């Protein structure tokens, strides 16, 4: 495992914030899943069987704007 950081846009609300480590929490291959609305990305604690990649997207879906900006 390792974590990355989503850089995470659109968002400013405990609602959607809620949603979001929500969702991390109920896909696979996450271990921990910390949000902030004050640097406006997501934390999130992965091992393998899902990355980055599928992460973007959920965090997408939830109905905001949000990239891979870096490990952790
Ligand atoms: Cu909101």
């Amino acid at each position: 495992a390792r974590e990355v950081i989503l850089a995470v846009h659109g968002m400013t609300c405990s609602a959607c914030t809620n949603t979001i480590n929500t969702q991390l929490r109920a896909l696979k291959g996450v271990t921990k899943c910390d949000i902030s609305l004050v640097t406006n990305e997501c934390q999130v604690t992965y091992d393998n069987e899902v990355t980055a990649d599928s992460i973007k997207e959920i965090i997408e879906d939830c109905g905001f704007d949000c990239e891979i900006l870096r490990d952790s």
